C-alpha cells in the first residue's frame, strides 16, 4: 505494498471524543453528524460555518439515518428511535435488543433500498455476543450471529454486495444481496483476510468505484482496498484509535474520520493530544451520500 499518504488534512472539531463513531452527512443542511457513544451524545457540525452543537441522549446512540428534512432514525443500545430534528424529541420506532441490557449497538449503515444494517455487541465485547440486523419499515431481521465486534458495514455501488467484519477476527466478508431489499441472497464469503495484521478493522465506507475505505483502530489510518480486495493505500490521521470514515461536502468528495480516546492512559493523551479528534483528509474522494431510511 500500500502507498502511504501522510496526513495533510485538517481538524474539523477540536473536541476530543471518548468514543467518536457513526459519522454521517446531511447534504440538504450541509451538516455532519456523529456520536460520542459512551457519553450518550449526538454531535452536529455545520461544515461551512464550523458551528458545533452537542445533543444529550438518554441512551447510547451509535448510528443515524435521515428519514426526511424533519426526522431522523437513531440506533441505540435501547432500541431504534425516531428523532424530530426541530424539537429533538425521541420516540421508540422498534425494539432492538431492548431486553438485553448487557449489549449495546455499534456500527450501522443504510442500504440504498431504505433498509438499515445495524450491529450489536456485548458491552465488554464478550465473544460472540453480537449480531447484525436488517431493519426495514420497523421490522427487525437477524442476518448474522456470533459476532464479537461488528464493523465495516457498507455496500457496493449498485447495492448488490454487502460487506462486514468482526473486528476481533479481521476477515472482511462480502455478502451477495437483493438490491431491492438489502437482504442476503447467499452466504458470506471472505473478501479481505487481514487476520493478525496490526490494528482492528473498524468502520468503512464504499466509494462510487466500489473501493472500501476502512478506519483501522490503533494504526491512525484509513486503509483503501480496490475491488479485488488489494490494499492499495493507507491514509494517515493523527488520532491512532481511528473509528470511522464518512463522505462529506457538497459533492460527497471529502472524507471525515472520527477517532477515540477510549482506554488510553493519561501519558498517551499527553503525548498526542489529537487522540479523539475528528478530521478531514487532504485528498479527494468520489463518494456518495447515504441513503434515506424508509418508514
Ligand atoms: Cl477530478
Ligand atoms: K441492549
Amino acid at each position: 505494498l500500500a502507498t502511504v499518504f501522510p496526513f495533510a488534512g485538517r481538524v474539523l472539531d477540536e473536541t476530543p471524543m471518548l468514543l467518536g463513531e457513526g459519522p454521517t452527512f446531511d447534504p440538504a443542511s450541509g451538516t455532519a453528524w456523529w456520536f460520542n457513544i459512551l457519553e450518550r451524545e449526538l454531535h452536529e457540525l455545520h461544515l461551512a460555518s464550523g458551528r458545533k452543537t452537542v445533543h444529550a441522549l438518554p441512551f447510547m446512540g451509535s448510528a443515524l439515518a435521515k428519514i426526511s428534512d424533519s426526522k431522523q432514525l437513531i440506533a441505540s443500545d435501547d432500541g431504534l428511535f425516531l428523532r424530530d430534528t426541530a424539537t429533538g424529541v425521541l420516540t421508540l420506532h422498534a425494539e432492538l435488543e431492548s431486553d438485553l441490557p448487557g449489549n449495546r449497538s455499534n456500527d450501522g449503515r443504510m442500504h440504498p433500498s431504505g433498509a438499515l444494517w445495524i450491529g450489536t455487541m456485548g458491552r465488554k465485547a464478550e465473544t460472540g455476543a453480537g449480531s447484525i440486523y436488517h431493519v426495514a419499515k420497523g421490522k427487525v431481521t437477524k442476518l448474522f450471529a456470533d459476532i464479537s465486534i461488528p464493523n465495516s458495514i457498507c455496500f457496493s455501488p449498485d447495492g448488490t454486495t454487502g460487506y462486514f467484519v468482526d473486528t476481533k477476527v479481521n476477515r472482511l466478508m462480502r455478502v451477495p444481496l437483493d438490491a431491492r431489499t438489502g437482504l442476503p441472497t447467499g452466504k458470506a464469503e471472505v473478501f479481505i483476510d487481514s487476520t493478525g495484521i496490526k490494528g482492528g478493522m473498524d468502520g468503512s465506507v464504499c466509494d462510487a468505484e466500489g473501493h472500501i475505505w476502512n478506519a483501522r483502530w490503533g494504526e491512525g489510518a484509513v486503509d483503501r482496498y480496490d475491488t479485488d480486495g488489494n490494499h492499495i493505500a493507507r491514509y494517515e490521521v493523527p488520532g491512532k484509535q481511528t473509528t470511522c470514515p464518512a463522505f462529506i461536502g457538497p459533492d460527497a468528495s471529502r472524507l471525515l474520520v472520527t477517532s477515540a480516546r477510549e482506554h488510553l492512559d493519561d501519558d498517551a493523551i499527553t503525548a498526542n493530544p489529537q487522540h479523539g479528534l475528528t478530521f478531514e483528509l487532504g485528498i479527494e474522494v468520489k463518494g456518495r451520500f447515504e441513503p434515506l431510511y424508509r418508514l
